[PDB]
């Protein structure tokens, strides 16, 4: 009865802390030191954690959950009934675990080489080419080269990955892996909700897209941009065209109001990765939120090692499930983009610290998007010309309506452009998992969706054997993407709420929440819930209402919408890409 179920949950929490902590240390050791030995130890620890998951999952499934009264225990038990990959028979489990490691390793160590020349890694070398080169053919070399080396090499693994991850899902009572993932949101309306939200951002995105396309035409030439077609995917300042702010220089609304070069300013002033994380730590504590522990500074990997070594560079935050040991692993570069990423990662660390006294089963965000949003919310304030001037990374840009529209454009290039991208990635993998896209059409459907949602085209026709989704980290790493779409919507809701909590008046985009304890309190109360309640409860605690809504994001960018509509109107832009079949001729 109730006593047996309460006891079970207590034993699960005790044992899980121990085994999860062991697994986390082995996983960290491989991620920060990719070798045969650390791979071997990780794959061994995979079997140890599966043994535990199987043991407790099997006992959990013997409880009739709806006979149980207490709702917190009902909830933990239902969750422990999901064995995830541990539902697989032993041979398939070992195969699956090896496939995942091989995909991660392949992505993380791929390089692109000039013939008889230097070989470039994604971080920082190719990322730097995409962000700074203004030459069509140099950008193409990097963009195609990365797909040829990373994308194509992932293809041999992906169909077996999909088979095994779906098999695990069905064994746990889902129809496929995507169903399994989406279930974390506990929102039956989720599909419709995401479509509605995507549609509300259309006026802003289509106008931003049309304006950017016009500027690219100006720079790259009339023979290379079709003003009524999709934009070549290598021209947007980012390897995946997911965020476009690195081409700010090409699209400045008011060039008479130029901004300080922020990378130059950071470097000349001796900014370092540690300083970047220290500044993030300060922002959190200014809100009354928790500082990271001394152990964090000892054990974190805040830059790429120099001791001849392979690591997974992609930025991540790590909970070691003992309530003390939290770490970030990031190949940090000294620039503004990575300052924002550092805040994002520190938001994950904050969430870990806030829910650390919950049972480990409930040590997650209210939904995964909440976990992604916390750091980004603070980074919105960090990004204001006010805050950046106070860091001496910008001159005084206060006052002018020119600098103001410029600032909004700079933010839009990341925040608005990302909405269709995150939607695309979500939809593609959804349809791979549900079987609507097979290995016969992985790449063709990727590009159909790239066109349909983002209005982008590949600069070079794709060929058989290309697997461009493989060249995006989250695909081989099997990290869900819907979280980021959700994050980008809700972070503006949170910003709007925290700003009114802090007593900001005037346009939302001028808000800076630095030092607001009232704002800190809203966040903390929500984060302390972890995964203990339906996510609308945490949304309510932060915002005073329970829905996901694009209205805050639209309010923030309202003055840019007006400016873009006027600008595009006078140039006669035809929004969208009615000439959707257009691709580059040369
Ligand atoms: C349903 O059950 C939950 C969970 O209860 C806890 O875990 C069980 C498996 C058993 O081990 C229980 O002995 C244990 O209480 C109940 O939620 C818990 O309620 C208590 C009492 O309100 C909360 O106590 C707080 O604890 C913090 C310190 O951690 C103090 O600072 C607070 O002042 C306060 O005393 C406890 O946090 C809470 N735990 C969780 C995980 O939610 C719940 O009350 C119960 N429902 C009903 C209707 O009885
Ligand atoms: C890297 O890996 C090996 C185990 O393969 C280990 O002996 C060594 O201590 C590790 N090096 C670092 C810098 O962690
Ligand atoms: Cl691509
Ligand atoms: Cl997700
Ligand atoms: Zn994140």
């Amino acid at each position: 009865d109730e006593a047996e179920a309460s006891k079970f949950v207590e034993e699960y929490d005790r044992t899980s802390q121990v085994v999860w902590n062991e697994y986390a240390e082995a996983n960290w050791n491989y991620n920060t030191n990719i070798t045969t030995e650390t791979s071997k130890i990780l794959l061994q620890k995979n079997m140890q954690i599966a043994n535990h998951t199987l043991k407790y999952g099997t006992q959990a499934r013997k409880f009739d959950v709806n006979q149980l009264q207490n709702t917190t225990i009902k909830r933990i038990i239902k969750k422990v009934q999901d064995l995830e990959r541990a539902a697989l028979p032993a041979q398939e489990l070992e195969e699956y675990n090896k496939i995942l490691l091989d995909m991660e390793t392949t992505y993380s160590v791929a390089t692109v080489c000039h013939p008889n020349g230097s070989c470039l890694q994604l971080e920082p070398d190719l990322t730097n080419v995409m962000a700074t080169s203004r030459k069509y053919e140099d950008l193409l070399w990097a963009w195609e080269g990365w797909r040829d080396k990373a994308g194509r090499a992932i293809l041999q693994f992906y169909p077996k990955y999909v088979e095994l991850i779906n098999q695990a899902a069905r064994l746990n009572g889902y129809v496929d892996a995507g169903d399994s993932w989406r279930s974390m949101y506990e929102t039956p309306s989720l599909e419709q909700d995401l479509e509605r939200l995507f549609q509300e951002l259309q006026p802003l995105y289509l106008n931003l897209h049309a304006y950017v396309r016009r500027a690219l035409h100006r720079h790259y030439g009339a023979q290379h941009i079709n003003l009524e077609g999709p934009i070549p995917a290598h021209l947007l300042g980012n390897m995946w065209a997911q965020t476009w702010s690195n081409i700010y220089d090409l699209v400045v609304p008011f060039p008479s109001a130029p901004s300080m070069d922020t990378t130059e300013a950071m470097l000349k002033q001796g900014w370092t990765p540690r300083r970047m994380f220290k500044e993030a730590d300060d922002f959190f504590t200014s809100l009354g939120l928790l500082p990271v522990p001394p152990e964090f500074w000892n054990k974190s990997m805040l830059e790429k090692p120099t001791d001849g070594r392979e690591v997974v560079c992609h930025a991540s935050a790590w909970d070691f499930y003992n309530g003390k040991d939290f770490r970030i692993k990031q190949c940090t570069t000294v620039n503004l983009e990575d300052l924002v990423v550092a805040h994002h990662e520190m938001g994950h660390i904050q969430y870990f610290m806030q829910y650390k006294d919950l049972p480990v089963a409930l040590r997650e965000g209210a939904n995964p998007g909440f976990h992604e949003a916390i750091g980004d919310v603070l980074a919105l304030s960090v990004s204001t010309p006010k805050h950046l001037h106070s860091l001496n990374l910008l001159s005084s840009e206060g006052g002018s309506d020119e600098h103001d529209i410029n600032f909004l454009m700079k933010m839009a290039l990341d925040k608005i452009a990302f909405i269709p991208f995150s939607y695309l990635v979500t939809q593609w993998r959804w349809r791979v998992f549900d079987g609507s896209i097979t290995k016969e059409n992985y790449n063709q459907e990727w590009w159909s969706l790239r066109l349909k949602y983002q209005g982008l085209c590949p600069p070079v026709p794709r060929t058989q054997g290309d697997f461009d989704p493989g060249a995006k980290f989250h695909i081989p790493s099997s990290v869900p993407y819907i979280r980021y779409f959700v994050s980008f919507i809700i972070q503006f809701q949170f910003h709007e709420a925290l700003c009114q909590a802090a007593g900001h008046t005037g346009p939302l985009h001028k808000c800076d929440i630095y030092q607001s304890k009232e704002a800190g309190q809203r966040l903390a109360t929500a984060m302390k819930l972890g995964f203990s309640r339906p996510w609308p409860e945490a949304m309510q605690l932060i915002t005073g209402q329970p829905n996901m809504s694009a209205s805050a994001m639209l309010s923030y960018f309202k003055p840019l919408l007006d400016w873009l509509r006027t600008e595009n109107e006078l140039h006669g832009e035809k929004l969208g890409w009615p000439q959707y079949n257009w691709t580059p001729n040369s």
